[PDB]
């Protein structure tokens, strides 16, 4: 029975998709500790976004399930009379799941706290966390899209996923001939806007670019929409995510009767103020709840944000270098081997990063075991389900087969790397595997991933649903 299982594996590793590749693949049952499979398990390789399966570990072990986030508005003194104070701080400390909506509370707070001018400046404080906003080796090329916003101790969610430190983007098509309209969403009068974008003829071809161009805060919208396509959207980062942050906190306080006189920017809160007064709080969900949607969605924002809160944890530091030991240590004290990892980031976007597949695999041991462990396996992408907040980033994939519904694992992929790694649960044991691929040039080996993580859900004793 172990001993057919085993062949099959060797065959789907066969796959001429995994030419020129290693791979590594492991797979444990975890009330024994009986290794079931093992090839190439202590190899070095780019764990993609399954590296998140290492920061999630550690954020529960430094700050808890129950840790929550906060941000608060400050100034010198309470208003009086007149009502009116100087300068105004939005203070954030590495709330990742921070909405415009909150931030709307917070300003009808100041509000109601009896502010009603604002004189001075609005200051936005990102100071929790410094100001390395990319990690060293993260590509420019990549700077405009989501999975790669720039990292801040203050920055803006967007919806229901929290993706931080993005606008969303709007194009629209006019008559044929004239400008697409654009609308930049929250980044409106942050943000600058080169339009260059044309409406085509009805049924012509969607040549739509938008980019924001390198070292720039300027959405370059280029090409061609068709008269009759549908309205095109897109998450696009912004330059200095707590700038924006402050840019729509304003615009809250106008919206909330808050007048504000003077300029918003980049400023921390004086050293000399003595007792400041704190006039508004918003206090996020437990990193319990948060697990979730960083998890399901593989939210690198999120991940990032979270080491540099293991590092104000551990050392006071919201620093990469300061999380990492952070990490490193936490894993270690789970009765992790941390040996054959290199730990160069939190989400997995960094090629510095290294893991092996019995790293992985012992990982998802010591996490089984841990008082945090339902939450942790609650926050895995489950194969197959259709609902994105259960399926996730697995929720398209081995649909109609033995692992849709049990099968929890996360996944990873870019270019010549790609990832899965997690639990096969059932009533033969509760089985865990890591899958993890480098070399390959082709598509990702995603049907191989399926073909194993099916055929483990078969050998725990799981039929596919009809
Ligand atoms: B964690 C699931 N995410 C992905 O597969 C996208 C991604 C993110 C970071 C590194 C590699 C791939
Ligand atoms: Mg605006
Ligand atoms: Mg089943």
């Amino acid at each position: 029975r172990l001993t057919e299982l085993r062949e099959d594996i060797d065959a789907i590793l066969e796959d001429p998709a995994l030419e020129g590749a290693v791979s590594g693949v492991v797979v444990v049952d975890t009330a024994t500790g009986e290794e079931l499979y093992s090839r190439d398990g202590g190899e070095q390789l780019l764990p993609a976004s399954n590296m998140k399966l290492f920061t999630a570990a550690a954020a529960l072990e430094v700050l808890g399930a129950d840790h929550s986030f906060g941000t608060e508005v400050a100034a010198e003194s309470a208003p009086g009379r007149r009502g009116e104070v100087q300068d105004l701080y939005l203070v954030g400390r590495g709330d990742p799941t921070l909405s415009a909506e909150d931030l709307d509370a917070m300003a009808a707070e100041v509000a109601a706290s009896g502010v009603r001018t604002v004189r001075g400046d609005l200051y936005a404080d990102d100071t929790w966390f410094d100001s390395e906003r990319l990690v060293d080796d993260w590509w420019p090329e990549d700077e405009p899209y989501a999975y790669s916003a720039q990292i801040s101790a203050l920055t803006v969610a967007h919806g229901e996923r929290f993706d931080t430190g993005v606008t969303e983007v709007s194009v629209t098509p006019a008559a044929e001939g004239e400008p697409a309209d654009v609308d930049l969403g929250a980044a409106e009068g942050y943000a600058e806007l080169d339009n260059r974008a044309v409406t085509g003829a009805a049924g012509s071809a969607n040549t739509l670019v938008i980019d924001r161009p390198v070292g720039t805060n300027t959405i370059a919208v280029t090409g061609s929409l068709p008269a009759d396509a549908a309205p095109v959207t897109a998450l696009r980062t912004v330059d200095e995510p707590a700038a924006l942050a402050g840019h729509l906190f304003e615009e809250a306080l106008e919206s909330n009767g808050v007048t504000v006189k003077g300029d918003v920017g980049l400023g921390g809160v004086p050293a000399d103020w003595q007792d400041a007064e704190v006039l508004a709080d918003h206090t996020s969900a437990e990193l319990s709840e948060i697990l979730v949607p960083f998890m399901k969605f593989s939210n690198n924002g999120h991940a990032e944000m979270l080491v540099k809160s293991i590092g104000q944890e551990t050392a006071g530091a919201g620093t990469w270098d300061a999380g990492l030991v952070g990490v490193e240590e936490a894993l270690s004290g789970l009765g992790v081997d941390t040996a054959g990892l290199v730990l160069n980031d939190g989400s997995g976007l960094s090629r510095g990063n290294l893991v092996t597949a019995d790293t992985v695999v012992d990982l998802l041991g010591q996490a089984g075991s841990a008082p945090w462990a339902q939450t942790w396996s609650a926050s895995l992408p489950v194969a197959g389900e259709s609902d994105p907040f259960v399926g996730g980033t697995l929720a398209n994939r081995m649909r109609g087969t033995a692992a849709e519904g049990v099968v929890e694992a996360k996944t990873g992929t870019m270019s010549g790397v790609s990832a899965l790694s997690g639990y096969v649960p059932g009533p033969e044991g509760e089985l865990a595997f890591s899958i993890v691929n480098n070399g390959h040039s082709g598509p990702a080996p995603l049907a191989v991933q399926d073909a194993i993580a099916v055929r483990l859900a078969e050998y725990a004793g799981h039929q596919a649903p009809e």
